[PDB]
């Protein structure tokens, strides 16, 4: 119970506890307490001269490690690779997404088109593709492919979406040796720079964790999401539904999770055809109902309207109901615990990815040659499953809850008319006192969603927007925050601006690799006023995070010039002169620096100062 | 004493006692016992959901990662990330060496040329440079750099040096999934799939770790060792010596550590420009004296013959001597412990890598465009540093020992007539009975040298030449191993091979980056008799490892088709699958396997087996 703030996990933790079936919350509890050296980052591996720990103890012994290395080091290493492995998460779905647009380009891919060719023909015109408004689309696409591959290689100086930042940005980032130059190109630096005998000096190595950031920022992340538009549509503000009780009882039940949307759109795309909505009839249910969790079920919400069934740590609660058929999965962030569960019910788990192997799924893989193949063969494993499913133990616990996704920042600047100039107006007129980034995970250490929601509500009553992404998503929507109508929990300036334009308080605007988004209106805004943006009156937190992705978006809004609140801190105490730098030293170097504070009151607080100075330095009220 | 073998070590291991400087040996023993977690690969610290420790425990808590993983998928991961860390190491260095070779090919560093322009454009033709062999050098350099580059990119589906490899072998990779794409993305792949929820299945995981390896071996190596032949010189043999007595009282003593001979091979030139000999007469010293530490000490041993003061346990001692003037440091094995031993003397610690970093050291960056000016300032220091040298606190221990360098497969093949003809006549004769690649680092756990030392005379004993590398080279020089009089030391059948070319019984083959030489000789007789490298009487060994990049090329050996004794375990016994799959099941995956045998006399009995297995399958005697 005191594991969620929701109803719908609530009933579902009590039903798991009946069956004996073990949660993230029970296994949680068995790794308490936690090995201490791990939990401050004092501890090292990288070699078998060791494995090492720094400690401060009297007779001195256990200060350095066996190669000489110290506590700041060794610390300032594991978040080095910490960071970097968050980094690849991005990188790698961004060059899924690339290799899918070359497939489409060469037409090689069957059910995959180029969705929007006004967006294509402006991102490669913004890269530098030469006529790319009159060229054939699929030469453009060609072009834009290559642009792309050519920031995953190893001759740039600078990433290619880094120009939106504004130039005193670039310049900055140049003179401190930040500047992102290849997405792969910096990862592989950091697991150099952190064996042993190489980098071994705290700072360096915490801005190169900067840059490897950065490279997912505005590498890694942004080709991922402005290609995810180009192929799969951009999102537009349309209406839908959250928690549990997305899944209907009568219904064939299909679940996607992970992270990418050349499985999950051409899945639905399956679900469509006449044939497969012929079989499950045949099979005896009524529709064909795909719903989402974690990052494609944020884009699948976001492109198509598709219901989400829930976050992190609802994902083992949505197959306890009883009514999961099925679960296509790609990679990361899918516990592997939900194979276990799996096979407590009639559910199918099926992993696509080759890079996303599970032991023990159905392992159908997906590619774009295939997937309009693979896909129909999926959801047809998905038929055969729900004629498998067991009644008595099925428990739709909720009701869903309506929600407005679909908030690009095509579609911001739609609702402003085309110019940011309104948006500008009402922040200067105090009615907007600033903009919070809400983004990140759950983590069973936190209550669920309880930071999350607690923390929009406080920024809302404050005049402060928020910008909502990954497994806020769910936490907002469940709250009722999604939806014009919530503009009644706003204070009286936001509300005002909220009901003018028709829109939520609150907007979501993608999955994690949709950060990207905020990056890119940050830059725009920044830009168009003539500032850096650490400037500008903006915040982002993570009350709850838990994964290496969201500790590398922590790191790009700070690098980028964002104030950046988290719920946790990383595993870096060990170490104050580390802590010191990513609390304080990091303000006078990149404009920005981490907060780490668990009361979300508190949180609140911090983050609305840091805008009230930001608003000040601008000469606003 | 019993920390080495060597008199030289034990002599300045008093000195260091008795001057209370503490050495690697003194921090290793309080490190002692380390943690029980880390040392089996059982802990997991890759998100703040954890750190995980996974145990064995009879009410049967913390069997499971709070996501869910068990011990096979964590163990596999903290392996996969280690292997990783270890190509990344490479893939810089070769990364570097591209970068030099497009300064050179644009006229754009003043002091570096194409020193062998043959090998330049026999290698480009090899990798498909049209007319290689007639146009401007510096054209074909271009052409060459952009294929290199295109292997640290994400558009290739085979690295450009794997066609070395045989037929039946890239066959085996493709159908394996091993084929190594890119440099870069393979390392950037690791990562992804060791963030959480991404792969959990170790079987997988370990052919990605093979995977990566591969990229090293037969990409961010090979290319590093070939375009370094390019920009300095093919290895040819010559005569040189080793130990701390390469140390002389009357001279200016710059040792150079690390990796890079771009920056050493223009410290070498720098000593030799007439204003710089006689800054260091007007300053008292007889002459300026070069002497080579770890793997740029090994590559310019190879390429000018300079002596090599020590291996990676001799680091710290030959400080201890007191005539260290500098230390010029690059990047990877150069012990953060160097920078305070130096402090307690005179000697100036220089870096010159951005990526190797050390707090409190003189940072004079090195580049292509400015090596030349920087490299003379950097000698200047150490004639400063020379002039302040205390004469109390000298104590040159030994005498150096002769040794031969120099055994490039080019000088190889020369040496047999331009053909491996007679090389494998020897073996069908059973003079030479099989091949051992002895490669590695010292680990203060071994006695140092000891278990490389006495593997190398077992093997030569027993007919089987030896091929050194890395550390070993200095502890083979050090047994007077290295020069054609240790004929006699070896059996009949290699003696009499050895002696009618008049070369040692252990061939001198460069840094751990130059061990892609063995993958080239392998793969040339391979293809040559028409087999994959698995069938050839070949193996290799790490008797004292303890870097992350001597387990990539364990690895890639390995994955290549030859057996790999190792002399210490890595952080993998926690799992007994992983385990098992390392030791036994790799052998009908890859043809090949993992041995762990700390018994040298028995590594040998492991390493002669497997090699006779081998002569059995081809036919031989
Ligand atoms: S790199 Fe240094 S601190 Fe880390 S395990 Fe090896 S010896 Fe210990
Ligand atoms: S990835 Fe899983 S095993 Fe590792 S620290 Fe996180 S929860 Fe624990
Ligand atoms: Fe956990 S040391
Ligand atoms: Fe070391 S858990
Ligand atoms: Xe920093
Ligand atoms: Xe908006
Ligand atoms: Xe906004
Ligand atoms: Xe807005
Ligand atoms: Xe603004
Ligand atoms: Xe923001
Ligand atoms: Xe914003
Ligand atoms: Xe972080
Ligand atoms: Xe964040
Ligand atoms: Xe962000
Ligand atoms: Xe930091
Ligand atoms: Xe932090
Ligand atoms: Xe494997
Ligand atoms: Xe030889
Ligand atoms: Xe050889
Ligand atoms: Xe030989
Ligand atoms: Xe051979
Ligand atoms: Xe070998
Ligand atoms: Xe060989
Ligand atoms: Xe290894
Ligand atoms: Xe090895
Ligand atoms: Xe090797
Ligand atoms: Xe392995
Ligand atoms: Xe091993």
């Amino acid at each position: 119970r005191s594991r969620s703030i929701w109803d719908d996990a609530h009933a579902m933790l009590e039903k798991a506890k009946a069956e004996g079936i073990s949660t993230v919350w029970d296994r949680a509890a068995e790794q308490t307490p936690a090995c201490k050296f791990c939990e401050l980052g004092t501890t090292c591996r990288n070699c078998i001269m060791g494995p090492c720990r720094i400690a401060n103890r009297k007779d001195g012994k256990m200060r350095l490690g066996v190669c000489g290395a110290d506590a700041d080091v060794i610390v300032a290493r594991n978040f080095g690779r910490f960071i970097a492995g968050g980094a690849a998460g991005h990188s790698d779905h961004g060059r899924d997404l690339i290799e899918t647009l070359e497939a489409v380009a060469e037409g090689k891919a069957p059910g995959y088109t180029i969705r929007d060719v006004a967006k294509l023909r402006r991102i490669a015109a913004e890269l530098g593709v030469a006529d790319a408004a009159t060229r054939p689309a699929h030469d453009v696409a060609a072009d834009l492919v290559t642009i792309c591959y050519n920031d995953f290689g190893s001759r740039r100086n600078a990433l290619a979406f880094l120009a939106r930042a504004p130039q005193v940005r670039r310049d900055l980032w140049q003179r401190l040796g930040m500047t992102p130059r290849g997405v792969d190109r910096e990862i592989a630096e950091m697991m150099h720079r952190t064996h042993m005998g190489c980098d071994n000096d705290h700072t360096s190595l915490l801005v190169h964790a900067a840059r490897t950031a950065l490279a997912d920022g505005w590498g890694g992340s942004m080709i991922g999401t402005e290609l995810s538009d180009i192929l799969f549509g951009t999102p537009r503000p349309r209406q839908s539904t959250v928690n549990l009780g997305v899944l209907r009882k009568d219904a064939v039940n299909i679940l996607v999770h992970g992270h990418n949307p050349v499985v999950s759109e051409m899945i639905l795309a399956a679900t469509r055809e006449p044939a497969v909505r012929q079989a499950a009839q045949d099979a005896g249910a009524a529709d064909i109902n795909v719903a989402g969790l974690c990052c494609t079920g944020n884009e699948l919400l976001m492109r198509q309207g598709i219901p989400m069934a829930g976050n992190h740590l609802m994902t083992e609660l949505a197959i306890v109901t009883g009514a999961a058929d099925a679960i296509v999965a790609d990679y990361q962030c899918i516990m592997p615990s939900l194979v276990q569960i799996a096979a407590c019910y009639h559910t199918r788990f099926v992993t696509t990815s080759p890079k996303g192997r599970f032991t023990g799924a159905t392992h159908v893989e997906v590619h774009p040659h295939n997937a309009q193949e693979r896909c129909r063969e999926i959801v047809m494993l998905a038929i055969d499953a729900y004629t498998r499913r067991d009644p008595a133990r099925v428990d739709i616990p909720s009701q869903p809850v309506s929600i407005m996704s679909g908030f690009s920042n095509e579609a911001i600047l739609e609702a402003l008319g085309g110019t940011p100039k309104p948006l500008i107006d009402a922040v200067v007129a105090g009615q907007i006192r600033g903009f919070v980034g809400i983004v990140g995970c759950n983590n069973p250490k936190i209550r669920q969603d309880s930071a999350n929601v607690t923390l929009t509500r406080e920024l809302i009553r404050r005049d402060i927007m928020v910008l909502a992404t990954g497994c806020v998503t769910t936490a907002a929507g469940k709250a009722g925050l999604l939806v014009p109508e919530a503009a009644s929990k706003a204070g009286e300036g936001l509300a005002a601006v909220c009901r003018s334009l028709g829109v939520p308080p609150v907007l979501h605007m993608g999955s994690c690799v949709d950060n990207s988004r905020i990056l890119q209106l940050c830059a725009l805004l920044a830009t168009t006023l003539g500032v850096d943006i650490s400037d500008l009156p903006v915040g982002a937190s993570s009350p709850e995070w838990y994964s290496e992705k969201a500790a590398a978006i922590a790191m790009y809004a700070v690098a980028s010039g964002i104030p950046t609140h988290l719920g946790l801190p990383p595993n870096i105490l060990g170490s104050e002169n580390v802590t010191a730098m990513a609390l304080h030293g990091l303000q006078d170097v990149v404009g920005a620096a981490f907060m780490v504070e668990p009361d979300p009151v508190k949180a609140a607080d911090m983050l609305e100062a840091h805008i009230v100075a930001r608003r000040a330095r601008l000469g606003l009220t």
